[PDB]
């Protein structure tokens, strides 16, 4: 799983999207989404 203030999907983004649990995944940006 993502790590917490990881990016949980981003557009175009192949790496960890998946939030550990307990944490939010968050769209900040349009790329930036982030586990909080
Ligand atoms: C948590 O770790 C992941 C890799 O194991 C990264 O992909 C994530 O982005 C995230 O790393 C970032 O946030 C952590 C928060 O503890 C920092 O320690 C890292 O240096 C990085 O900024």
């Amino acid at each position: 799983t993502q790590s917490h203030y990881g990016q949980c999907g981003g557009i175009g983004y192949s790496g960890p999207t998946v939030c550990a649990s307990g944490t939010t995944c968050q769209v900040l940006n349009p790329y930036y989404s982030q586990c909080l």
